[PDB]
Order: C-alpha cells, then structure tokens, then sequence
C-alpha cells in the first residue's frame, strides 16, 4: 500500500532530507509503503506555504510532514483544525493546544529553570532572537519575578550581517557596564557560531565567565576553540551517543556517501535530523496499526478545493490522529509518548558541560522527575580537612555551652580555637578539631 | 476565503482590520498579489509594501513619559494579543536606563 | 595559540623583534586587551614608498 504522504522541506535541510531518506530506506516495510511528495520550498512566505498546502490537498495526501515558520504556525493551525489534516513537525514546540498537530521537539523550559536553580543564580543577562519564538522568554520572566532574579534581555538577531562586527563590541561593553559573568544564549547553532567567535575575539572566554546554550545539540557547534578558554559552557543532549541503537546508526551514518547523501558522511548528526529519522519510525507504526485495527483509509485524493465553501472534512483523519497519540516506540530520542495534543511526554534530557577532555554528562532531567545529577566523582584531588588534636583546657580549649545545637569545629571554643583559624587563614587549608582520647599530654 | 472572494470580485482596494495571527497572512498576499490594503488596526513591524495603516506609534511618546515621570522601577502588565513590540522596545531602554 | 588560551587580555604586553612588525595578522588581537608593539624599517607614508 504505497500511501500518499506529504513532505515539505525548507531548502537547505538536505541532511535531514538525507536522514529522511535513510528512514525511508530503514522503516519502509513490505506491505504498506509511502508516496513521498517532497516539497523543497521556502518557509517564509505563507502564500508559498498556502499553495504548497493546497497542492497536497489537491493531491489529497494522507499525511503532511515537514517544518514550519513562526510566521506560518498560525497558518497551519488555521488549516489543520480546518481541513482536519494530521500534520507532523520536528520543529519548535507550539503554544496553543492545537488539533491535527503532531510535534517532535520536546520542551526545554522545565530542565532549564531547574538548571538555573541548580546553578543557584540571581542575576544574569539573556540574549535571544525573536525568530524562534518567545515563549521561553515569557516563561523565564515569570520565575524571575518569583525568584527575584535580575534579568537583562536583549534581542540580537535583527542586527544585519553587514554591521555584525561592531554592534557586538558595542553590546558587550554594555554588559561590562554591569560586568556580567552569567550569560544565557538562545539562538540558532549558526548564530552561536556567529557570536562565539566574537566573544573569543574580545576574549571573554576566560575564567570568571559562564555560558549556557539553549538547544538540544549543545555539542553541534565549534566547542573546540573555547574548550581551553577559561570560562564554563554547559548545555544539553536529547541524543546520547553512547547508545547501541545510536552507535549502530553512527556506523550507518558515517559510512554513507557524501554525494549520495549530502551532509551525511560525518561522525555525529544534527538532533533535528534525528527527529526526522525518528518520525518515519513512528510513521510506519501509524499505518501499521490501522491495518491491525483493519481501518480502511479508502478516500480519494480528489479532496476538492481547499477554498471550497464550506470545505467538508473527513473523520478518518480524526481517527488517524487518534491512532498517532497511542504510538510508543523507541528511537534516537528514546522513549516517546504523547499527550492528547500530540505534544511529547515521557522524555528525558541529559546535561552536558564542556570540559578539558570535551563535553561530559553530569546528570539528566526527566519530564517529571526533576534534575537528578548522575554522580561521577572524577575529582581525584579533594582538599582534605586535616586532623588537629588537642585537649580541653581553659582558656585554650573550652566547650561551647550549646555545643549540642552546634556542630563540628564551632562547638569548641577558647584561645587555641582562635589560633587554628589563623593558620588556616595563613596556610589556606581545611581542618577538623579533634580531641585526645586518654586525656593525656603524652609520655612514653 | 474572504480575501480570495474580493480578489474574485477583483476590487480596487481592500479595507478593514486584521489579527496578529493574520498579519503575516495579509503581508504574504499584499506583497504577492500587489493589492493595496488599508487598516486602522495596530502598527506593523516589518516594512511591508501594499500595506497602509492608520494607527500611529505610541512608543516614542511613552518612553518620553517615563523619563518625564523620571522612573526607575515599575511593573508592566500586558497581553500578548495586541503584539509584543512595545514590550520588546521598553526592555531595551530599561537595559540602557538600568 | 595565545588567543587560543586567551592571553591577549589587559595586563599582558608583547614585543615583536623584527622590522615588519605589521606583516603578520595583527587584527585578531587588535581588540584583545594586551599591548603589542614593534618597529618599521619601512614607513608607508613616504612618497617614494607610496
């Protein structure tokens, strides 16, 4: 059963489209198949979105797939609710709970607000671009009002490339008006690769600075030039490379021909491309189930005009979407589950921080179980509290009256207790005040 | 469908209001179909052709007024449904004016 | 390698021992923070030069 599907790609998503074809190679099964109506077209013009949308409606395809714009998100919701056409995207999450809308990118905000509290912050700048949406920007200011945070937010992406050298030099001096040390970046990977070069140009990668990248492919860009900078840069992975199913695909991915698949003969992959490859795994499972449910999708591709007034829907695509949200498979994003809106649940994102060796994991964040660090104590040197032996003596070593409520070195008071700080002040160590057992000064 | 209706009517000017959900729609057609549209609704962001608007901007007077009241700290309630360009604009000066 | 480890910041100073001090890439550390100085055997502002 070669089934009419719809695929709309932005021009340039060829690695994803290669990874689409890999999943088309991988997950196309024996009996039911797909009719890929690939639309490598731009995402800006919603008119160009519209004519391509009414094209596959004129084709009457059984599922539409691809990316979307923030300018076209209100467009596609205005039609998938209207024409009752189940659409699947890997792009950024939506705001309104819309029907016939399936999305592959999980949310980031719950882990991120955990991470700020995990870093226990109070004041930071926040660069961002409008082009990805602003719901994260709206969400953080709510907690910042609650957690009394002092947040500097500056939109950056509307600067032209033609002056994208001095605006930043203007910009970071403005951050040096308050001398910021804590910066959260939320833009594109390429925009990161734009801006990180300008930071190392003015050399603000030294010790004392800290940077946080708001995406899932934290390891996608050039992390190498600031691997030895001095600052600390941390992020996330939706994709763990140490998985078998991942590493099998890496062996498949890297061994592809670069000409046969552009941008595929590489070691690692875009996480966007991973959701593309994960989607077909779902998408075969979707048409698998309606044959297990023995549900016929026997409707023509002559769906009529998209401007038919009124355009009559067809309730099998309601049942198609109903069978979508019950799909729970394992992919490059791991275990996947939906809500009733197609928004993803039962997911878990790991924390990756760049170190000297490179990025490494310290913990995860499950979708409900919050930020649990996964505990590798690779600190081979830890400054040991030294052992200070002494004996109770007025006025040298005297118990505090409230030593029970007190703890450790605070319970002990007296003359020498003052002195032990001074050597610890001078020689910088840590210590612990201990008492002699027998209560003797010492004799052979 | 109402837009393609008057295009099927082939009218010489289109007039009325618009949504923030439809602002990227009408700009995607008035640039496309070269149809001069006039609105009294809220001002746009991108400089679009075939787009005529009747509501002037508010932000230049308002940033003057804060400085005229000479403020330092305040709350700011808002709704998303009118657009957020004023919200984006004030935080720029707020970063500048601490 | 210096700008790799970021030792072009304020507080550092560098002196290049040649005559074509302006020959190499001075641009990437033009805005570093440190101070780099050298020499010219050749002045470009001369007529015979220009």
């Amino acid at each position: 059963n070669s089934i009419q599907i719809g695929g709309l790609f932005p021009r340039g998503a060829d690695q994803e489209y290669s990874a689409f074809r890999v999943g088309m190679v991988q997950f196309s099964t024996s009996e039911f198949r797909l009719t890929p109506h690939i639309d490598n077209l731009e995402v800006a013009n919603s008119f160009a979105v519209t004519n391509a949308f009414c094209s596959q409606f004129s084709r009457g395809v059984y599922a539409i797939f691809g990316f979307y714009d923030k300018k076209s998100v209100n467009t596609i919701t205005s039609f998938c609710g209207t024409l009752h056409v189940s659409f699947i995207t890997p792009s950024f999450p939506t705001d309104g709970t819309h029907p016939f809308v399936i999305q592959m990118r999980p949310d980031l905000k719950g882990a991120l607000l955990s991470l700020i509290e995990y870093y226990q912050w109070d004041k930071f700048a926040y660069l961002y671009d409008s082009d990805r949406g602003l719901s994260t920007l709206q969400a953080v200011l709510d907690s910042a009002a609650e957690k009394k945070w002092q947040v500097t937010a500056i939109n950056v992406g509307n600067i032209n490339n033609d002056k994208k050298d001095e605006t930043y030099r203007s910009l970071f001096q403005d951050l040096e008006l308050k001398k910021e040390r804590r910066v959260i970046l939320d833009c594109e990977r390429d925009k990161v690769n734009d801006i990180v070069d300008q930071v190392i140009t003015i050399g603000k990668h030294v010790k004392g600075y800290h940077y946080i990248i708001a995406n899932l492919g934290f390891t996608d860009g050039d992390l190498l030039k600031i691997q030895f900078g001095g600052a600390e840069v941390s992020g996330f992975q939706i994709v763990d490379y140490d998985d078998s199913l991942v590493s099998k695909f890496i062996e498949r991915w890297s061994t592809l021909e670069e000409k046969e698949y552009p941008g595929a003969h590489t070691a690692t992959i875009k996480y966007t491309s991973a959701l593309t490859y994960d989607a077909v795994q779902v998408m075969t499972e979707a048409f698998r189930n309606l044959r297990k449910q023995r549900i016929e999708i026997s409707r023509r591709g002559n769906a009529g005009d998209c401007l038919a007034n009124p355009a009559v829907p067809w309730g099998q695509g309601v049942e198609i979407e109903r069978a979508l949200k019950q799909v729970q498979v394992e992919g490059l994003s791991g275990n996947i589950k939906f809500d009733q809106n197609g928004k993803r649940i039962n997911y878990t994102i790991n924390i990756m921080e760049l170190k000297t060796n490179g990025p490494r994991k310290i913990g995860y964040w499950s979708e409900v179980d919050k930020m649990v660090l996964t505990e590798d104590d690779t600190s081979g040197l830890e400054q040991k509290t030294v052992v200070v032996t002494t004996i109770l003596e007025s006025p040298y070593v005297m118990m505090k009256k409230n030593h029970e409520m007190l703890e450790g070195n605070e319970r002990y008071e007296g003359y020498c207790v003052d002195l032990a700080a001074e050597i610890a002040k001078h020689c910088g160590f840590k210590y612990k005040l201990t008492i002699v057992g027998d209560g003797k000064y010492g004799a052979r």
